[PDB]
């Protein structure tokens, strides 16, 4: 097809993993399910796992997009698929919410 061009200030970014072991040791919560409407974050990360190690994912992550694939019409388990599917290596896209600095 076409290389494409993207921005700076994409705001959004990809997270990259190694298969650990038997998975990545990664949980979802939420996401688009028939009982309920909900923007698919985080839930709990594998201990000692690829995902906590790492650092980059945190429970409370939104996820935009996956594997560089619209997530507009991927349920919890249309979602999960793409990322086993994905191969070797992992590629989910987070974006951080805006919020503020806790203070004292």
């Amino acid at each position: 097809g076409s290389s494409g061009s993207s921005g700076q200030a994409s705001g959004h970014f990809s997270v990259e993993l190694v298969r650990g072991y038997a998975g990545f040791g990664l949980t979802l919560g939420g996401g688009r399910d028939v009982a309920g409407d909900t923007p698919l974050a985080v839930r709990g990360l594998l201990k000692d796992g690829p995902a906590q190690r790492c650092g980059r994912l945190e429970v409370g992550d939104l996820v935009l997009h996956i594997n560089g694939e619209s997530t507009q019409g991927l349920t919890h388990a249309q979602a999960v698929e793409r990322i086993r599917a994905g191969g070797p290596q992992l590629h989910l896209v987070i974006r951080r919410p805006l919020s503020g600095p806790s203070s004292g």
